[PDB]
């Protein structure tokens, strides 16, 4: 028996367009979730999704036999620079499966013990630069983040040091990028001007490499196994592009909110603070210890449950079919995974959802299939996971050996949207240990 599935306010020719007239639509959305349950349609003009926020319905919706990656109008707007890179292409686009094979080989366990000097190099810039400042100076968290995390894909993937430590404000590219991705969350010369700046730098990324083991090496040199084709010069600089976006945004978000959940939680951060000194007994981490650092990672799952940095992740039925035995779809029909809402579900997680317990990651077997989903879904998953999660643990780590941090604003959470979540405004004093690497 076929139920009605509901649906928000609509405004006539608008329909629920104007509920999300915000600087914060994701939020806006898990408001709407909160009130109407695990499955609301959502009406714009010439545009139709589903929102699911139930585990139930997600588990469903993420059998790939069923279902296939949809390019949501967000992914359709950032597809106008970044055109048919792996994030933004159709599975069965040519160009998915053969930048897919071709790239594969540069998130292989070689390539990560290989990233992890690199990404050493860019911590210690970071912990150096906390170390060095002045007893009436504070962090800005996000800020630093993203310098971190912007160099380490910048250094790892392309061998190119973008020296955001040397910058006071962020890089060119930073600074037409989180542009052009306003934009793009809005829009649901300048647009074109933040993309010249952008498709300046890929240039000046490919020509310092014609001056002679990554990612563009990979991507300049790769062969798809399947055809013996390498990627055609198109492609490959909407992958670099591709990228560097992809390679630093939500992980310098992950960052950010791990910082934020540790020092509104002291225990915890104690606890993970003591890992840490156990651990690291070097001046550097090795890549060996940074697996070591199991409390660390606990840390960086509950903070990407409780705020997944990117938020959503948008499907497509392949034909026409029946959700949660009870909502008819036709083919082609979107549901959008609300990441945030899931995260939430009481009848996986237990009542306690909102309380960060890194513990809940203790025993990951015991979390069912599809509960957590911060990285996507099956073979359209994350490319760049493991990636995030050494260089997060890494950094976390090294932040945790290295200070004991002061909330010295008491700070607000504030979730500023791009396509991304960040808190805006976090800052921190820093009070080093005294320990030097
Ligand atoms: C904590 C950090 C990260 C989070 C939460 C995250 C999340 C996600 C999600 C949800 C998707 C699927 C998007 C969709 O279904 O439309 C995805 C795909 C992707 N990510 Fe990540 N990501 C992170 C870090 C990274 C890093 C470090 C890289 C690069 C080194 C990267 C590169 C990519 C690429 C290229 C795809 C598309 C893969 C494909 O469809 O073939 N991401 N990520
Ligand atoms: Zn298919
Ligand atoms: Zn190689
Ligand atoms: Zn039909």
């Amino acid at each position: 028996t076929i139920k009605e599935m509901p649906q928000p306010k609509t405004f006539g020719e608008l329909k629920n367009l104007p509920l999300l007239n915000t600087d914060k639509p994701v939020q806006a959305l898990m408001k709407i979730a909160d009130e109407l349950g695990e499955i609301f349609k959502f009406e714009a003009p010439g545009r139709v999704t589903r929102y699911l926020s139930s585990q139930r319905l997600i588990k469903e919706a993420c059998d790939e036999s069923r279902f296939d990656k949809n390019l949501s109008q967000a992914l359709k707007f950032v597809r106008d620079f970044a055109g048919d890179g792996l994030a933004t292409s159709w599975t069965h686009e040519k160009n998915w499966k053969k930048a897919h094979n071709i790239l594969l080989p540069s998130f292989s366990q070689q390539a990560m013990k290989g990233y992890h000097a690199m990404m050493v190099d860019i911590a210690v810039q970071l912990v150096q630069k906390w170390e060095r400042l002045n007893a009436d100076e504070h962090i800005e968290v996000p800020e630093d983040m993203t310098r971190l995390t912007l160099d380490t894909i910048g250094l790892c993937g392309f061998n190119y040091r973008f020296n955001s430590f040397y910058r006071d404000q962020p890089h060119p590219f930073i600074t037409s990028m989180v542009r052009a991705l306003d934009e793009a969350m809005n829009k649901l010369r300048q647009f074109q001007e933040d993309i010249k700046v952008m498709n300046d730098l890929v240039d000046k990324i490919i020509a310092d490499r014609k001056a002679s083991d990554d990612l563009l090496t990979h991507m300049l040199n790769g062969k798809d196994p399947e055809t013996g084709e390498p990627l055609d010069d198109e492609n490959i600089r909407y992958q670099i592009i591709t990228f560097l976006i992809a390679g630093h945004e939500t992980t310098s978000g992950l960052l950010s909110f791990a910082l934020y959940f540790l020092v509104k939680n002291p225990h915890v951060l104690q606890k993970a603070a003591e890992e840490a000194a156990r651990v690291l007994v070097d001046p550097v981490p090795s890549y060996k210890q940074v697996k070591q650092l199991k409390y660390v990672g606990m840390v960086l799952n509950e903070a990407l449950r409780l705020w997944p940095t990117a938020p959503a992740f948008s499907l497509y039925a392949k034909e026409d079919t029946v959700l949660g035995g009870e909502y008819p779809l036709e083919k082609g029909d979107e549901l959008m995974v609300l990441i945030p809402q899931l995260h939430r579900d009481k009848t996986i997680w237990g009542d306690d959802v909102e309380e960060f317990r890194p513990e809940r990651f203790e025993n990951p077997s015991a979390i069912p299939q599809h509960a957590f989903k911060p990285f996507g879904n099956g073979q359209r998953a994350c490319i760049g996971q493991q990636f995030a999660l050494h260089e997060a643990t890494l950094v976390l780590g090294m932040m945790l050996k290295h200070f004991d941090f002061e909330d010295h604003t008491n700070y607000e959470l504030d979730i500023k949207e791009t396509l991304t979540l960040k808190p805006e405004g976090f800052v921190v004093k820093a009070k080093s240990k005294k320990i030097p690497l």
